[PDB]
Parts: structure tokens; C-alpha cells; sequence
């Protein structure tokens, strides 16, 4: 039966029945017998309404809980105000009634609408003071639960009712209040709001902001707290300002300022939350196709706390020195968390070169370091530790680090790749392709020829040896990628095959167009070289140091060609560098191996019309390398970007480079050290003159890539003969990448010439200027010697 119910012996009976107690179960009872209760707005009244100022009057302690006691448990026995002198028998708790009582209005209530004397409300603000209900955290789960329903129930009745007082006004909803709005600030920030709490109460103070009119009042006294955060910003890390910037050697400090940042709902958090309000006021909130961003960021950026970062950034990488006790990211990480997470203050976006790196210089600890404006560096500075941490952590790249361009430098592509060991992972229906397993690439374009794109990595790789289409599963490639050496190596077409640039080596070719089908075997390598990223093992035969950045949306390399083939960068020294004036077009057209595209194709914007010029001088040089791989063959790369962009997907971008892909693709280079080290032309450095054979007797001290990705930075075709390399490969694979002194500045970069190569070794000193420099700028792929 809808409509209005009992009124009382229900309810006037349930006096003793509200100071009760018992397991859950018994209580789900409850729930939906008072949701049946709907429809009397008696029974759901009238007790409920002094059931918070019995709380208020009860709960706030046993002993007033005893008073209701007798004022309730009691009058059910003799009129409706005490008697019976009832004494409480533990029959209820205030926890456990209270938070039943809480569930079942959430369950209840919910449905309940147009109705919600503050009396009421000052149990939902006056006694909202209590520690009684600043006491608990168990339930503040619940609480929290509520206090976003308190909002929403509010926020669908706030369109008008909080100021319309038709339906709100029952109990005198005052429209808004900030008192309980600055409780927030005076009490959350206790350790009250549990990690999870805390996120939900961030959504609680989000609808504060939001509910409906609250946008005018809640968000605007929320923002004057924030204010006030500022202030309460060295509550205790004043005190924990230098309590790490101590430590430093054996030297302990224990956990005393330990729970300050290591305890979130105490600090760290603090500053999470700081971050969490302006970024949904505008990540969330607005949108970044709405959204300032910058002013988002001016906040904790005009607003951003310097005081704290510089004084405190030289107080953090202590630890790296140290062997504390609390200083750890148990305490960094909160530090790490804020001071990358905020993405906030001064310069951050600071990322750095390696040049010379003058000799070497020791970098104890982040010295006495600025306010995030110097942060980056910071990390770079903690390193020691950190950059091995981030090899062993991407949790910060998905926590502390938030908005990131400087990190490379700590975030090393070897904190990336080891992403890319989980990121490695980051539908195959059937392939039904044959593929010779030694024409391959020469049988692509009829066999496989990317199955059209993509569709290889979404079909079942049927390909067969002959016709084995399993041995090594769908899609063979033990042999079928080192059988490519001559597939790929391509002695049959001209897509591939020993090139006048690199004769070593096997890239484009220049003619590939020549080819009638290249357009279709283009697609082949559109894929096998974004398919052996996107499939098991890889080829280890080498292409080129410029076809990696081809294979992707990147320029050519024309520093390369000082080493890939110093016919087109050193020969042409009249242009680019060693000796131009502007004035040298220095025959603006590279040989056309292409007869494809062959129009002399000009090295400048007008090669042979227009004069090489500062401008251009580059692009001369350049134009070559891109009228080699990128406009010799564009058309044809118009494939491989095709399949390179379809095969793949979000695989180790940016991080890789071509030697390192030189390093994957082909595998890390062998060397013959023995022989490096009675080899590189050891004496044309004049060995012994202060360094030269410094590194020439202690060899193998620099590292084995530093040997291997050194060999791409002075061959521009990798193609490592070992034998002292003496055949070291290139244009025409000779000289053991000769260690030419040149007497330089004792700084001159290593202009190598693989046809010639003369890896300028100027007069540096003992060990100290030759380590670094060279021992960087050849681990760099295509930023040292490539496109850098």
C-alpha cells in the first residue's frame, strides 16, 4: 500500500530499538524494510530528525549516549520524554550504529529527494566538529562516500533549493557556508584522509566546487585555502629543510622527520592535492581544447613555493653520498613524486648537450641545488643512483614524472629500453606466402611484399622456408632475417646492393626505382624492418647509418657522409665545412646512381640555378644523403614509411638510435680488441704524446659499445670487419678508422673519412680530455655523426 503509513507504535516502539547492536546481515533487514518505509514521510520524520540531535545529544560521548539512553530508552516505557531511569548495558556502540546507520541512509535517502532551524545541519556542521567525527578513519571511506553524496544530493537540489527555501530550507540549508569549507583545510590535512581517502576527498572538494552554485562560493573559499596552503607549506619541513642535508657518509638520522613526506595526509600529499586542485579546475574541469594549461602551470609556477626548492634541493641528494637510515625514497620519493609530478616552478625544461664535456669533473651530489629551476639537473646530479633506479622503475614515469623533456638525460634510453622490456609487448588470422628464404626481399613483392602493410602483423606469417610454413612458427625468421643478408643485400635488383656511398654495406642503392616492382619491394621493407620490430628476431645484416632515420618521418644525415662517404662530405669540403665562402656551388647535384628520379637532382634549393650559401651549405652536403635515401629513392621510401608507420606501434619511440638500432637491428657490432689495440692506426695520434696510446694501451677502458657504436661514428656504414679494422668499412672499407692527430685544438671533433678515415685525434692529455668527448659523441647513433 503506497501513500502515507503508521505514524507511531512503529516508530514510538523503535525507541529502544535505536541503541542497538549485531552483526551485518541482520541489518540488510533494516535497509529494506525502512526503504519500504518511503511514502509515510512520518516514520521516515519526526525520530529521524532528533536522531542527529540525539547524536548530536548521544553518541558525542557513552555518557551522553547514556543520557539519550534514559531520555529514549525509556520513554517507549512511559510517555514519549524519558522515565525509566534506563542505565545503557553496552547494548549499542556509537562506531558500529553509527555506521549503519550511515549505509542504510545512503541506501535509502538516496531515492529521497525535495527536502534536503540548522540544527540538522549544525549535526552536519557544528557537530561535524567533533573528534568523535575527527576520530576515525576506518569508516572515513564511508564518510568520504557520503560526503560526495551530501554533495551530489546537494548539487541536484542545489539548482535552486539551496537559495530556493521551498524544499531545501526544511531544516535552513543556509546558502553555502564557508566555516566547515575552512574545516577542511584545519582537519583533512590531518592524516585523518587515508591515501584513498584522499583521492576520494579530492572528489569531495571537487563537487564542493561544483555541486550547483558552489561554483560561486565553494571553489572560490577552496582557492583562498589553497592560499593558505602556502603558508602552512613548512608546517614541519622547515624543520626536515636539512634534516637529509646532513647526513651524508655513515651518518644516521632515523625517522623522526621520516612521516613528514613519507607519510601522505601529512605532507607530500599535501602538494598532490595542491596539484589535483587547479589541475582538474583545469585538466578535468576545463579541457586542454579549453584549457589555459600555462595558467594552470602559472599556478605552481606564479604560485609555485620557490622558498621550499632551492632550500631544500641541496638538503635531498645527501642520501647519494650517505648511508642513512631515512633518507630514501620513503621520504625522496614523496620529494621526487612532488618535485617531478608538479612539472611546476622555474626551469625545468632544461635538457642537455655532451660536447666535450671539458675533460671530466665529479659530481658528488645535487650541489647545493636551486629551486626546480635547476631540477632536471638535480636529477642528473643524484644520477649516480637515479639513472640506475629508472632502469629498474618506470613507476616514476607514470607518477613523479608527469611532464617530461630534460629527463633523457637521467631517463637514458637505457631507462627506456628497459621500459621496452615491458613496453616491449606495448589478431593473425593466416599469411599464406612462401618466400624463398633467399630472395625474400627479391620474391617480396610476389610473396609477401607486406601482405599490403600491416596486414602481415594482423594475418598468421605462413611464409615458408621453401614451403615449411612452420619451422620457427608463423613467420620464420632465425634464417629467413640472416638469410635477408642476401635478400636484403639484394645482389639480383637494384633496391638494394653495394652503393657508391656504401659499398660495405646494403641501403636503398639509389636505383631501387629502377627496379619495376620496387615500389612493391619497398613495401617489403616497410615492414620486414618494422616487422622484425614488429615480429621475432632481426636482421642482423647492416643497411646504412642513414636508413634507420629513413624508416620513420626524419631527415637525412649529412655530418654522416664526413664518415658514411667523404666523397660527398669531405671531397666536398669546398662546401659545408672546412672551406666556403658562399660563393662555392660546389656542382649542386650529386651523382645520380638513381637514373630513377634522375633530373641531376639539385644539392640546394636551386642547385645548379641558385648559389650554395650559408643556407644552403648544409643542405648541399645534405641534399646528397636525402638525394640518396630520401629523394633518390623517396618514392620507393614512400613504401617504407608506409609499412614503418603501419608495422609498429608505439615501439621504444625515441629512444633507440640508429646505433643502438645498429646495436638491436644488426645486433651490438663484434670487435677484435686485441687487434684495436695494436690497430686504429694506433701512432697516427703520435701515440704516446701525452694520450693517443694512453687509449691505445688501456683499450679496452672506454666500453665495448664505446668500441661498437664508435665504429658507426666513424664509418657512417657500421659493417664491422674486425682485423683492425684496417678494412674498416664505407665507401671503400679501408684504414683502420685512423687516429690522425691533426694537431687540432686538442677539442677538434673526429672528422672521420671511412674512405680515408682520419678520426682527428688533436693533442689531448693524459687519459681525461680523450675520455668523455669521443667516449659520448660515439654512443650518440645519428646525434653524433647522423642528422648531429
Amino acid at each position: 500500500y503506497f501513500a502515507p503509513l503508521i505514524d507511531r507504535a512503529g516508530i514510538a516502539s523503535l525507541m529502544k530499538s535505536v541503541f542497538i547492536s549485531k552483526p551485518y546481515i541482520q541489518r540488510e533487514i533494516y535497509h529494506e524494510l525502512f526503504y519500504r518505509l518511503c511514502s509515510s514521510k512520518q516514520n521516515r520524520n519526526d525520530l529521524m530528525n532528533t536522531f542527529l540531535f540525539i547524536l548530536s545529544e548521544g553518541i558525542i560521548d557513552q555518557h551522553s549516549l547514556e543520557k539519550v539512553y534514559n531520555i529514549i530508552s525509556s520513554r517507549a516505557m512511559g510517555h514519549a520524554k524519558t522515565t525509566t531511569v534506563r542505565q545503557l548495558p553496552s547494548d549499542c556502540t556509537p562506531l558500529t550504529v553509527a555506521n549503519q546507520t550511515i549505509e542504510i541512509l545512503q541506501s535509502l535517502i538516496d531515492a529521497d529527494s525535495r527536502l534536503k532551524l540548522r540544527w540538522p545541519l549544525w549535526h552536519l556542521f557544528s557537530l561535524l566538529d567533533r573528534k568523535l567525527i575527527t576520530d576515525e578513519s576506518v569508516l572515513m571511506d564511508l564518510l568520504t562516500r557520503i560526503l560526495q553524496v551530501c554533495t551530489k544530493t546537494l548539487a541536484v537540489l542545489s539548482t535552486s533549493s539551496n537559495g530556493k527555501e521551498n524544499l531545501s530550507k526544511k531544516f535552513h540549508l543556509p546558502s553555502f557556508d564557508e566555516d566547515d569549507l575552512m574545516k577542511i583545510l584545519s582537519i583533512i590535512m590531518l592524516d585523518s584522509c587515508t591515501t584513498r581517502v584522499f583521492q576520494q576527498t579530492l572528489n569531495i572538494i571537487y563537487n564542493l566546487s561544483k555541486l550547483q552554485g558552489c561554483m560561486s562560493i565553494f571553489t572560490k573559499h577552496l582557492v583562498s585555502l589553497a592560499i593558505s596552503i602556502m603558508s602552512k607549506l613548512k608546517s614541519a619541513l622547515d624543520g626536515l629543510s636539512r634534516e637529509v642535508g646532513t647526513i651524508t657518509t655513515g651518518m644516521e638520522i632515523n625517522s623522526e622527520l621520516l612521516q613528514k613526506f613519507t607519510l601522505p595526509s601529512s605532507d607530500q600529499a599535501k602538494l598532490l592535492k595542491i596539484l589535483t586542485t587547479v589541475d582538474f579546475l583545469y585538466t578535468h574541469k576545463r579541457k586542454e581544447e579549453e584549457r589555459n594549461v600555462k595558467d594552470l602551470q602559472s599556478l605552481y609556477d606564479k604560485m609555485n613555493g620557490g622558498p621550499v626548492w632551492s632550500s631544500l634541493s641541496e638538503c635531498l641528494s645527501q642520501f647519494e653520498k650517505s648511508q642513512a637510515i631515512n633518507t630514501s625514497a620513503t621520504i625522496l620519493l614523496p620529494l621526487i613524486e612532488s618535485l617531478m609530478v608538479v612539472c611546476r616552478r622555474s626551469d625545468l625544461s632544461q635538457n642537455r648537450n655532451t660536447a666535450v664535456k671539458y675533460e671530466d669533473a665529479k659530481l658528488l651530489d645535487f650541489s647545493k641545488t636551486r629551486v626546480e629551476n635547476l631540477f632536471f639537473p638535480f636529477t642528473d646530479a643524484h644520477k649516480k643512483l637515479l639513472n640506475q633506479m629508472i632502469r629498474s622503475n618506470p613507476k616514476l614515469m607514470s607518477g613523479p614524472f608527469a611532464l617530461l623533456v630534460k629527463n633523457p638525460k637521467v631517463l637514458d634510453f637505457d631507462n627506456k629500453r628497459y621500459f621496452f622490456n615491458a613496453k616491449l609487448k606495448s589478431e593473425r588470422p593466416k599469411l599464406p606466402i612462401t618466400v624463398r628464404r633467399e630472395q625474400v626481399f627479391l620474391d617480396s613483392y610476389r610473396a609477401l611484399f607486406f601482405k599490403t602493410n600491416d596486414e602481415i602483423k594482423n594475418s598468421k606469417l605462413e611464409i615458408t622456408f621453401k614451403g615449411e610454413s612452420g619451422v620457427d612458427a608463423g613467420g620464420v625468421t632465425r634464417e629467413w632475417y640472416q638469410v635477408l643478408s642476401r635478400q636484403m643485400f639484394n645482389p639480383d635488383y637494384a633496391l638494394f646492393l653495394p652503393v657508391p656511398s656504401d659499398k660495405t654495406t646494403f641501403h636503398p642503392n639509389r636505383t631501387s626505382g629502377i627496379n619495376p616492382e620496387h615500389l612493391s619491394f619497398f613495401k617489403f621493407i616497410g615492414m620486414i624492418i618494422g616487422k622484425a620490430i614488429r615480429d621475432q628476431c632481426f636482421l642482423d645484416c647492416h643497411f646504412s647509418r642513414e636508413v634507420y632515420k629513413n624508416i620513420l618521418g626524419r631527415p637525412v644525415s649529412l655530418k654522416d657522409m664526413e664518415s658514411l662517404d667523404p666523397d660527398y662530405y669531405k671531397s666536398l669540403v669546398w662546401i659545408l665545412e672546412n672551406d666556403i665562402t658562399d660563393i662555392i656551388e660546389e656542382t649542386f647535384s650529386v651523382e645520380t646512381d638513381d637514373y630513377g628520379e634522375h633530373k641531376v637532382i639539385n644539392l640546394i634549393e636551386g642547385g645548379k640555378d641558385i648559389i650554395v650559401t650559408e643556407a644552403n651549405k648544409q643542405d648541399y652536403v645534405k641534399k646528397v644523403v636525402e638525394y640518396k635515401l630520401q629523394t633518390s629513392v623517396k618514392e620507393q621510401m614512400d613504401n617504407f614509411l608506409v609499412g614503418f608507420y603501419a608495422l609498429i606501434s608505439k615501439d621504444l619511440i625515441t629512444i633507440f638510435d640508429e646505433q643502438e638500432l645498429e646495436l638491436l637491428i644488426s645486433g651490438l657490432p663484434d670487435i677484435d680488441v686485441d687487434d684495436w689495440k695494436n690497430n686504429t692506426t694506433y701512432v697516427n695520434y703520435t701515440a704516446t704524446c701525452k694520450e693517443v696510446s694512453y687509449f691505445w694501451r688501456a683499450v679496452r677502458s672506454f666500453d665495448a659499445e664505446e668500441r661498437a657504436k664508435l665504429l658507426q661514428f666513424v664509418t657512417g656504414t657500421s659493417k664491422v670487419p674486425l682485423n683492425g679494422f684496417k678494412e674498416l668499412s664505407g665507401v671503400n672499407g679501408v684504414c683502420k678508422f685512423s687516429i690522425h692527430r691533426d694537431f687540432g685544438s686538442s677539442e677538434r671533433l673526429p672528422s672521420s673519412h671511412t674512405c680515408f678515415n682520419q678520426l682527428n685525434l688533436p693533442p689531448y692529455e693524459s687519459y681525461e680530455t680523450l675520455r668523455g668527448s669521443l667516449l659520448l659523441a660515439i654512443n650518440e647513433g645519428h646525434e653524433g655523426f647522423g642528422l648531429a
